[PDB]
């Protein structure tokens, strides 16, 4: 039938949220995807994702129909300088279960560059690579970091920025929207995508959040998750 | 090549704005659609609409290719009562140049009970005719006042709100996106449209914005467009 969970806010030990990596929650009740500093002495190459505990089932075999998800999550990004110029971006990710972790840097520790896995992600590049457009852009990407489209939009550095996400499988389309309240601004972005095909031998995923830090000293930002709720309908 | 106009504020005696009935410019610099109590008596079955003075070209017959767009507007619905009701609604439309008018209430003034002229137009609903759904409503009408799909949203009363129209060509995608800032909300509607097909018979339309207030005394609610940007590319 259906799934859904939502989380208002972050808590330890919750056995919904699977942490890798650099991933933790902090005490403020958000979730860090990259660090900053590490033992005392700062870094670079972070890099961290948080995937849902239950696997979502993205179609089914039987009547061959497919599921219309809608996910929502509010991230704080920050910048701490300008040159070198901050990296790499974060990203929301499909993949399948026990499926191998993704690259560092570029590709957003979620893509290899040897097509290795079906991955599905919707990305905010921070960095632009030799494949990128101008950034920031937000970039619907589709077994590749090369993003089948992509949209250029101002970042609000520290401030709060809402994402809400939505498939309808009956028209096969996916929509992206990003809203900076405070500024009131709106970016959207939408192209067309077809679950079934691009994820032929799985009919379950697991959802989940990534975001990576630069491969130079201080080509790093914050990547903080403040809210997160998600539902699909199959 | 591209057409684009932007109206930041509206300035009487505009060669540039096509006013209709009811539709003026109030001393704000503010579009006032209906009237509400027009030289000081109430006022009720009121219709106006604005369109931009110069056609747009929405699809080349000399080379097959459509026009991708954008439209930007913000929009101030205020609800003076609960009973009996408000009514009727909000909506920005496309129609061959030189076409008949639309009629009132519930046809938002741009559809003909017995299909007239084609027309194109995205709604904002604020009454349930016998053929909506809860309101109020964003609806994507393609031809027809029975939108091909509606989504509910909540109004702000008295609240600004803004909209963000989007069509790709190559995906033929209409996305609809409606944002209230202030409280922090976003509503999201998308669905597939050929452009080319649905006016078979012109490759310019008048763009435009509509509004109209109810039959029943009382069942008046206001309509005002604070700016309003659009832009094509052929
Ligand atoms: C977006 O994320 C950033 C980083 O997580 C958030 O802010 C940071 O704000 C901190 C203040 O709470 C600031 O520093 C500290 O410094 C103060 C004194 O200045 C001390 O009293 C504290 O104990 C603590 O040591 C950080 O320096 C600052 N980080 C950056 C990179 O600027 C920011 O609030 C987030 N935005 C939102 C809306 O939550
Ligand atoms: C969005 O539109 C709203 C509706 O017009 C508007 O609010 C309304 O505000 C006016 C004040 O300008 C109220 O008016 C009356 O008072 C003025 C003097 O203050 C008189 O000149 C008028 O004749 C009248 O008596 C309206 O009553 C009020 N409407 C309602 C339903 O309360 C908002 O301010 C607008 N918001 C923006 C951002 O433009
Ligand atoms: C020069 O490229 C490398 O470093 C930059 C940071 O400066 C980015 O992290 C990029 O992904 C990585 O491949
Ligand atoms: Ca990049
Ligand atoms: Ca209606
Ligand atoms: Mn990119
Ligand atoms: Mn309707």
């Amino acid at each position: 039938e259906t799934q859904s969970f939502n989380f208002d806010h972050f808590e330890e030990n919750s056995k919904e949220l699977n942490l890798q990596r650099q991933a933790s929650i902090k005490s403020n009740g958000v979730l860090e995807l990259t660090k900053l500093t590490k033992n005392g002495v700062p870094v670079w190459k972070s890099t961290g994702r948080a995937l849902y505990a239950e696997p979502i089932k993205i179609w089914d075999s039987t009547t061959g129909n497919v599921a219309s998800f809608e996910t929502r999550f509010s991230f704080n990004i920050t910048q701490p300088y300008a040159y070198p110029e901050p990296a790499d971006g974060l990203t929301f990710f499909m993949v399948p279960p026990n499926s191998p972790q993704g690259e560092d840097g570029g590709n957003l520790g979620v893509f290899k560059p040897p097509e290795g896995d079906n991955a599905f992600a919707v990305e905010f590049d921070t960095f632009q690579n030799t494949w990128d457009p101008q950034v920031p852009h937000i970039g619907i990407d589709v077994n590749s970091i090369v993003s089948s489209k992509t949209l250029h939009f101002q970042l609000e550095n520290g401030g709060v920025a809402n994402v809400v996400i939505k498939y309808d499988s009956p028209t096969k389309i996916l929509n992206v929207v990003l809203a900076f309240h405070s500024v009131g601004t709106v970016y959207t972005l939408s192209n067309i995508v077809d679950l079934k095909q691009e994820f032929p031998n799985s009919e379950w995923v697991n959802v989940g959040l990534s975001a990576t830090t630069g491969y130079q000293k201080n080509a790093v930002e914050t990547h903080e998750i403040i809210s997160w709720s998600f539902t699909s309908s199959l």
